[PDB]
């Protein structure tokens, strides 16, 4: 029944993208998170502490592959989101694949209460998308004129975001290779709404104790089976897993 | 940097214990938990739903190997703990290793408010240990006379349990191969107190959303590095990991 996993293959620069390729067509919502062994998403309020040697490799790759990075407004402020920096070689590979040189950032907010003075609009090569509700879209649009394209992502209720709508709105703009890196609330809603296609999860070899929240938070409770596509490791005992929805 | 993990070896009946052996001497506190990809310890309030094909294999093995199973009084009630059932072959292998035929159960409680009428004392081959505080030990001892050996596990504060003391009290009684299966509060305190030597964690290939709590709960925040001793898998995409403290 049980099989021992072992390192059978060293990954170099180029086999790595293959492992994390998006499907050749269709919208694909990929999440990339890190957590402790005991499910803590945070250490001292952020994720960067737990980050593996591999983790920044993988984190960067997934960004390189994404058409858009979708992020909750909470993570933007907390993780200090600025523009998606692509290095010269990253830009090259993106252009080679026919994508823009830098992935778009898309910020999800139900409230739309994004300060014009927010950090996220400032140090960036590209104006973010703001994914919000039909209700607040117009005001948000005017308030953020010149700083962000504001997109209504309501489905039926104009006062909330419909996550499948959100996904289709991004697809609608050719941003079908979607990466989300947080936060837990956002991820929680993707999970609740069953629109998460893939979870790339770094499991950091730490226990952090009970204080930390999980990589998903919120009222959602589901039981979505996923298929383990791969587990990578490094010498530091990290697991870089990639699971795709059944 | 990254290595692809793959199934290199089929585990049979007998190589499995080797992977999960306790050190030949010394006290060893091993936890065995299961969680979802997104760190949920529970589904609908229990853990059994997520359980792999492998998971009951491993769960049983770890029990077979343990001198004592330490459990919070919460898990006892919630998971419906009765006596540790060992099958005839399990008993045999335990005797072969010089252990009692059935592992002892040890219930941790600060309050000591264990009903004499509790389920845990009833359907069992062996009287449980009750690990509690110096303060309530005497009353708990009298109240549970005939049903459980009550052991004070205070260190300095007689009103709380000192987890290192708890471990030594079990060692003191020859129960040095310790398995805990919960709950999160208990595990949280083992983690807080840095007495957890090993975490065997089943990662079930599900996301469950934000409602679930983690396999550790409580106020504790630590950053304890662990070494990945092994990752096993099955066809169902479960990971049966074993991490030992650095
Ligand atoms: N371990 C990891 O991998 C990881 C990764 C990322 C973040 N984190 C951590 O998690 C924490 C942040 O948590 P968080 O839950 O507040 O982050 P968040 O999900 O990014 O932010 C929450 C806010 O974003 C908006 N939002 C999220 N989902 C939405 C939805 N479905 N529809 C409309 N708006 C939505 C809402 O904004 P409005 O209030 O404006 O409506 C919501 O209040 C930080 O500590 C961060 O470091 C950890
Ligand atoms: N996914 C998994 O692998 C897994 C495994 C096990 C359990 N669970 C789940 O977790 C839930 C139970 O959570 P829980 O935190 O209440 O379980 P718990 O830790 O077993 O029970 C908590 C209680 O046990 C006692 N306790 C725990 N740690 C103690 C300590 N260091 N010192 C003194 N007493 C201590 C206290 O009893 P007193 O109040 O009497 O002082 C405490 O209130 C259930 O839903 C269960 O299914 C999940």
């Amino acid at each position: 029944p049980l099989r021992l996993l072992s390192s059978v293959h060293y990954l170099t620069d180029g086999e790595l993208p293959q492992l994390y390729d998006y499907p050749d067509d269709g919208t694909w919502l990929r999440a990339n998170f890190i957590s402790s062994l005991d499910g803590g998403a945070t250490v001292d309020g952020t994720s960067g502490a737990m980050a593996g040697p591999g983790d920044r490799f993988v984190f960067n790759l997934l960004r390189e592959l994404a058409d858009v990075i979708v992020v909750g407004v909470g993570t933007v402020r907390i993780e200090g989101y600025s523009g998606v920096r692509m290095g010269v070689v990253q830009r090259q590979h993106r252009q080679a694949r026919g994508q823009s040189e830098v992935p778009q950032l898309a910020i999800v907010t139900r409230s739309g209460r994004l300060d014009r003075d927010m950090a996220v609009f400032t140090r960036t090569e590209m104006a973010p998308l703001v994914l919000t509700t039909t209700a607040v879209a117009d005001d948000t649009r005017q308030r953020l004129a010149g700083l962000a394209e504001v997109i209504a992502c309501s489905g039926d209720d104009p006062g909330t975001v419909d996550e499948a709508v959100l996904v289709s709105q991004l697809a609608a703009r050719g941003l079908r290779r979607i990466l989300t890196e947080g936060g837990p609330t956002l991820l929680g809603t993707f999970v609740e709404r069953d629109v998460l296609d893939e979870l790339c999860l770094t499991i950091a070899p730490y226990v952090v104790g009970g204080l930390a929240r999980r990589i998903v938070t919120g009222p959602g409770q589901v039981l979505t089976r996923m298929r383990c596509a791969h587990v990578l490791t490094d010498d530091s005992g990290y697991l870089y897993t990639r699971y795709v929805k059944t």
